[PDB]
């Protein structure tokens, strides 16, 4: 990788979220392995992303290279109309077994905003069928859903910036923010909102959605598990579709195999991604329960309306099979407990910089909410600097490592965050 | 694949499309190699489809295999937030080469409906940036655009079922379907299309249409002059054009794109499908310096939009593979011979009783009968002949590997020309 590549691509390649005109510096990867991103100039990095939550077991993982190139030799991508596939079947078993009981049939698609317009179209063709006038969805603030419109339009409308669409988007219905945090204790007035959205539009209301637990993109906020507990039971006294997006949460990321479990319930529609294949390759998956498949099928259309090219990809599935056969070990419940105490006691320290706000910490996700936002091409130089890879996001600088992170490793990314708010250096 | 793991997938995956209570059946496969299916009872077929367009170097290519190993043993994925690789650059560099030279700004995404929502969300952004109050979309009817929300907001009201989400989806402008065939141009034709963009030149964000063919929507083939006239149209309005090339791009039509066919650009582009050979899931939107900049002058900054796995390295080598195997120009002549085969073939069927037009363009062959196939009998029959053909509607249609050989495409013909003789298999 030359300078030459570099400019390229500053020149004619958009990246996510970010200025073609004013470019901040981005940096060459060339390969990668357990922990490690390696840059084009043979620099090493502790990677304390996991490539944005999916590389839960690292990077050119032996399990997860044989089984995707065992699936090259077969047939990499046969298409999924009047066909069907062991990849396909075996992901599908894996995923039915290991989620609540009721979730028992599989959509499986690409992408996660895509899985989310999968259980949108289902909660709205269910409804449909049942021949109700249900189009509106309740969702919270600081919600983050996806990219695409349906999505976006369950997004909170200040983070998204909703008046570039104002018009366009539908309008749904957003409850505040969850306040209780998963840290401390619970508090009723937090449902008031929640409550008064419901009472006022119970009738319209085709379903809920929500991140348990954690909301993400939204500002990585750790609420209590009370607040799930609560919407399970509301949603089962109005006759209200729950959905569940576990698209960043699933597979053990909070402590428990899937973030419902922090509450003991189950939603009707759950949407996972990212670390379904160990964040090798895009694929994502939408199950529901049997009530809702057999109703849509039943109504006017005849079947759910929706099928992408590449659905049920055997590559992808035969990644995700691996990925979920490490996690069958249960070395994960461990590993990711023991990253929790780690990261508890190596930021604490945190808690008394200046420029600190918040520090929290769940499973293998550790926090540091500052008072001002982050210099991005100033900080980011700092953290390569430090040999670790860590990417910053507004006020939030935060870990989501690898499962198999190794402690000296995770104490070097701990160490960087420290530094990194010790002064105003690295802010505005 | 035991009968419990059949029974499985009967009872809990949904698969496209289709009822999981009525379900039809599925045949198993176990692997795939040149242009053959191989299912779990060892029968081969020939792919007559190519899995859904996107296969147009067959199964098992040595060449897209062997880049996919060879990224899996450096990274199969890394995020793209702040970070950029060789398989992207080297992706984007053939895109922006082998398009149109105003289209040199990529986004890579996932699939083609997430492609279409990046153009549409391009467009708002635009006109947002320049303080124009302008969110309808210009289509065609019979149009296909994808199955999120934003691409069905522009797919064929009726087609789409647009019923089930009336009130959810936006309400954008449909032109009548285009009538003059790639064939002789009609001046009348455009009539519908006017009347919709003098009324509303002021509201329209962008013009959406697949150019030449409209698959989904009814394997309609049109006269290019129709995208003369529209690209014209857009200049005067100061409209953006948007071409979805998700099924038409990389050679299917006989041209590398098909707004070759009437030798125009458009302002953005959607690729898709072929663009990996039909390894795995990647698409492409390419729009203008003009577009880019606008949007991140604005007030967002920047585009808003990136998903997880944006510019996956396993995907971008894959495709890289794919569009270095088209560098070799082969292509060219094998659609050309795809072509004159299909016409030959398939002109029988215009004898049969259930058939109401024969049509064919490049590697795209349509047998389109006067009554509702029954995809299930169909299907089984094609099975029984050897071949893998899947109806929908009123159309049995070709669209295989760019590599089939003359004996196999012989098969799928034969096996189409048999199956419309005959009632048997309609209604
Ligand atoms: C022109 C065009 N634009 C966008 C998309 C969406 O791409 P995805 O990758 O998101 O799907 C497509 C996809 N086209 C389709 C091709 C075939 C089928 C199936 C039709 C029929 N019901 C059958 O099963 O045989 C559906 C969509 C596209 O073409
Ligand atoms: C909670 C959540 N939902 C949905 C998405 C959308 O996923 P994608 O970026 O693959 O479309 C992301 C990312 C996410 O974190
Ligand atoms: N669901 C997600 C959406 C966006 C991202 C990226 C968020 C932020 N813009 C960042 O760059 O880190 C991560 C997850
Ligand atoms: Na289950
Ligand atoms: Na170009």
């Amino acid at each position: 990788m030359t300078t030459d590549d570099l400019a390229f691509d500053q020149r004619h390649i958009l990246h996510p979220y970010t200025s073609m005109t004013s470019p901040l510096p981005v940096y060459p990867v060339v390969s990668a392995e357990g922990c490690e991103l390696i840059l084009s100039d043979g620099r090493r990095l502790v990677d304390g992303m996991s490539s944005w939550w999916a590389a839960i077991h690292g990077y050119n993982h032996p399990q997860l290279n044989a089984a995707m190139k065992s699936q090259i030799d077969a047939m990499s991508h046969v298409m999924f109309g009047g066909i069907t596939h062991a990849p396909a079947i075996e992901l599908c078993r894996k995923l039915v077994a290991m989620t609540p009981q009721p979730l028992e049939c599989v959509f499986l698609a690409d992408s996660g905003s895509v899985a989310v317009e999968v259980a949108m179209k289902m909660a709205l063709q269910y409804w449909q069928a049942k021949g109700e006038a249900r189009q509106r969805f309740l969702t919270f603030r600081n919600g983050y859903h996806g990219d695409t419109f349906g999505a976006m339009s369950v997004c909170d409308p200040d983070n998204s910036m909703h008046s570039l669409w104002k018009g366009y988007l539908p309008e749904n219905l957003f409850a505040p923010a969850p306040q209780s945090r998963m840290d401390g204790e619970w508090d009723e007035r937090d449902m008031v909102g929640f409550a008064r959205l419901m009472a006022a539009h119970r009738h319209e209301i085709a379903a809920v959605i929500i991140e348990p637990i954690v909301q993400g993109a939204g500002g990585m906020r750790m609420y209590h598990p009370e607040w799930l507990k609560r919407i399970r039971k509301i949603c089962d006294r109005e006759g209200i579709l729950l959905i569940a997006d576990e698209i960043a949460t699933g597979f053990g990321r909070t402590g428990k195999l899937f973030a419902c479990e922090h509450a003991e319930i189950a939603p009707d529609i759950l949407c996972l991604g990212k670390a379904l294949t160990g964040g090798t390759m895009t694929l994502s998956a939408t199950l529901t329960t049997r009530e809702v498949a057999e109703t849509i099928s039943n109504g006017e259309a005849g079947c759910f309306m929706h099928g992408p090219t590449f659905m049920g990809n055997p590559l992808a599935c035969a990644a995700a099979n691996a990925s979920l056969a490490i996690l069958e070990s249960g070395d994960w419940q461990q590993q990711v407990a023991d990253i929790e105490v780690q990261l508890r006691e190596q930021l604490a320290p945190a808690r008394d910089a200046e420029m600190v706000a918040d520090v929290r910490v769940l499973g293998a996700i550790g926090v540091v909410e500052t008072t001002h936002p982050v210099n991005m091409a100033a900080l980011q130089k700092f953290f390569v600097e430090q040999g670790v890879w860590i990417r910053p996001f507004g006020k939030l600088i935060y870990l989501m490592p690898p499962y198999i992170i190794l402690p000296q490793q995770l104490q070097r990314l701990t160490a960087a965050v420290n530094r990194a708010v010790q002064d105003e250096t690295f802010f505005c």
